[PDB]
């Protein structure tokens, strides 16, 4: 129904209770049969009071009178829930109209690294706790990985650009608080290849079957047999996609010889019985003769005919057998089998598809740990995956609205004693060269690229534990880039959101494979994945659009493609601030590591803290594990420095 709906858009089993509230509520609930029904009740009550209408604070006043008949009789359990709930983030987070205003003595100072969307997430969070809060942004602007281009009437977004689902989606609050108009991706898409044929249907469908076959396959040789380590090394994807398909390689040079087999098997047959019957042809011929000349004719010539019946008529089987075999060998040499796994026209269509998946984990699929690359999956929201149209931006502005950002300051050093912490940042695009920030705890929102800067970029008094250090430097942090291209008007065709071209090679099948069509303005998004995406940040901005351009008038009209009024191309690798896309799962690594990226580290209580994108377990590389992150850690630290919830 509705209230067990709130449940689902929570994130939460509706008549279960997690872990983590068995833990807030021990026994006290845990314990008799029928008053946790109720309790359960009274959460989905208020995630349903929370979540249809999140712009505004649900007070525990407000949750109160509002509950039904039962219920708001037991004032105190409420209040016990409410408190649970407006602790962990999951009412009364994001951007909402305030009714009790926040306490002007605030309590301990808490130093957040980067304004990010994980870090805005958490700044507020901490914020509305009661809480003294600095974000230090090293970039200008807030928003990091959202990124979006703002120039006259048009709209880019180079950083996140989809939003994945609705279904149990945080992001789904968020999105209405701010008024972000999102849109359905209409999931047609054309394949051209590198000539802008339009690529038959019925190959673009038989191909893009054989890729989820292999994808599968894979899938098998990992979770079924166990082909993770391969001579004391880490089965990556792209190895196992290699093996799989050069099995099928197999399969065809196989039954291709049991067919060139029988085809000779039976050459040889017709061969061995054109000489029984070329020699039957003497025997039939020498007593022919003898007959017709001593045609002695008594019961002799009424023999030589018993005779010659014999021959002739075993002459039968021969000649119809003959015909029989020297037919079935029309049989063979008329119908060969498959000469080839896939046609090279085939593979390039196929390698778009791989340079598909390497594009959404931001990675070579050689990179990919075959057997974690998915371990998120089981936790993808429901619903289709929508585009904002007014820019991503959106978010992160309207999050920062309320907070002292120290922009422009980027943190080069964290010390953290047993007791404080000092934070040492320098100042760049503004009169100053060196601050001190002391306080009480440290939020570490930054990147897993910047934390993995070799050199590195800032440091760690106590330097970061063994154990910590060595999960960041085995984890997996891509790229991915895009290359926007601001027209004059459409020349596509405007019902369709997205089309692909065929690569070259399979080095370089990530190279502008997928034009993006999402926005009012006349203009394309176009995207470099895989190894091309490093690569390629090494070309100007002018040759880059040029190799659209030319894909582009490839496919459609004769050079009827315009010159891009404006132009923009996106490098991650190089920004210092991001280090490249967001993570994924390498050869090595897993789902603890993550985990223990969100471990918090205390010096020889607690002082550094981790949130961020590539904290979040289930909701990795994306804007809203970021902000889910973002609220885990903002209330992980409040209980710390303030309580912990009881009932
Ligand atoms: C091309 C591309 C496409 C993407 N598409 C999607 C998508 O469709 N959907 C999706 O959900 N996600 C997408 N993502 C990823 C998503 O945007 C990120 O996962 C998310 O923004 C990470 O959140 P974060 O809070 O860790 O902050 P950032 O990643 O925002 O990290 C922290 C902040 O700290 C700043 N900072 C860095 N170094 C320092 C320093 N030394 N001192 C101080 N501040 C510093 C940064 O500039 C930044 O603002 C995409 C990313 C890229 C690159
Ligand atoms: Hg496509
Ligand atoms: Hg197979
Ligand atoms: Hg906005």
């Amino acid at each position: 129904s509705g209230v067990e709906g709130a449940a689902f858009q929570s994130r939460l089993p509706h008549d279960r209770m997690t872990s983590q509230e068995a833990a807030c509520f021990p026994d006290i609930i845990s314990g008799p049969q029928q008053t946790q029904k109720v309790f359960l009740f009274i959460r989905n009550r208020t995630l349903q009071l929370w979540l249809d209408n999140p712009k505004i604070q649900l007070t525990f006043e407000a949750t109160l009178q509002q509950l039904e008949a039962p219920y708001n009789s037991d004032t105190v359990l409420v209040h016990r829930v409410h408190s649970y709930l407006e602790r962990h983030g999951l009412i009364n987070f994001g951007i909402y109209k305030r009714i009790k205003p926040l306490p002007t003595k605030k309590t301990g100072k808490v130093i957040i690294i980067g304004s990010g969307v994980s870090g805005l997430a958490a700044a507020r969070q901490l914020q509305s706790f009661g809480m003294d809060v600095t974000l230090l942004e090293a970039r200008d602007r807030v928003g990091g990985r959202v990124a979006t281009f703002r120039k006259g009437n048009y709209v880019a977004d180079l950083g996140a650009m989809v939003v994945t689902g609705l279904g149990g989606n945080p992001m789904a609050v968020v999105s209405k608080q701010v008024n972000m108009e999102l849109a359905k991706i209409k999931q047609k898409c054309p394949l051209y290849e590198a000539n802008g044929q339009a690529v038959p249907k019925e190959k673009d469908e038989m191909v893009e079957q054989e890729f989820n076959r292999l994808l599968e396959a894979t899938s098998y040789l990992s979770h079924q047999l166990d082909f993770n380590v391969l001579n004391n090394k880490p089965v990556s994807l792209g190895q196992a996609l290699e093996v799989v398909i050069q099995l099928q390689e197999k399969h065809v040079k196989d039954e291709q010889i049991e067919h060139w087999k029988k085809i000779v098997k039976t050459q040889e047959e017709l061969k061995e019985l054109l000489n029984k019957m070329v020699n039957l042809k003497e025997k039939i011929k020498e007593l022919h003769q003898q007959y017709k000349e001593a045609s002695t004719a008594e019961f002799l010539v009424k023999s030589k005919h018993r005779d010659l019946t014999a021959l002739c008529k075993e002459y039968d089987e021969l000649a119809e057998t003959q015909g029989k075999l020297e037919e079935k060998l029309q049989e063979l040499e008329a119908n060969p089998p498959s000469d080839v796994y896939l046609s090279s026209r085939d593979r390039q269509i196929l390698d778009w598809h791989f340079a598909n998946l390497e594009f959404a984990n931001a990675t070579p699929l050689s990179t990919l740990s075959l057997k974690h690359w998915d371990q998120d999956d089981d936790f993808e929201f429901t619903g289709s995956h929508l585009t904002v149209r007014n820019g991503y931006s959106c978010v992160p502005v309207a999050l920062a609205e309320g907070l002292d950002i120290k922009l422009n300051t980027a943190v080069r050093q964290v010390r953290y004693t047993a007791s404080g912490c000092e934070v040492i940042a320098v100042n760049t695009r503004s009169t100053s060269q060196t601050f001190i920030y002391k306080c009480d705890a440290v939020l570490c929102t930054l990147p897993l690229g910047v934390l993995k800067q070799q050199p590195p970029a800032v440091q760690f008094v106590p330097p970061l534990p063994e154990w910590k250090t060595s999960a960041v430097q085995r984890m997996g942090f891509g790229n991915l880039n895009k290359v926007v291209l601001c027209f004059d008007r459409v020349f596509w065709d405007p019902s369709v959101n997205l089309f692909g071209h065929v690569g070259s090679t399979t080095a370089s099948r990530g190279e502008l494979f997928l034009f993006w069509n999402l926005y009012k303005a006349p203009i394309l998004l176009a995207l470099v994945a895989g190894e091309a995406a490093g690569i390629m940040e090494n070309i100007s901005d002018d040759v880059i659009v040029g190799r659209c351009l030319a894909i582009l008038k490839g496919i459609f009209g004769s050079s009827a493609v315009p010159q891009p009024k404006e132009t923009v191309v996106s490098r991650w690798r190089a920004d210092p601030w991001a280090r490249g896309s967001y993570s994924y799962v390498a050869a090595g690594s897993s789902g603890n590591d993550y985990d223990l990226m969100a471990q918090p580290i205390t010096p020889g209580i607690p002082r550094l803290f981790f949130a961020g994108e590539h904290t979040i377990r289930n909701y990795p590389a994306t804007v809203h594990g970021a902000l889910l992150s973002g609220l885990r850690e903002a209330g992980r630290i409040a209980d710390q420095f303030l309580g912990a919830m009881y009932t």
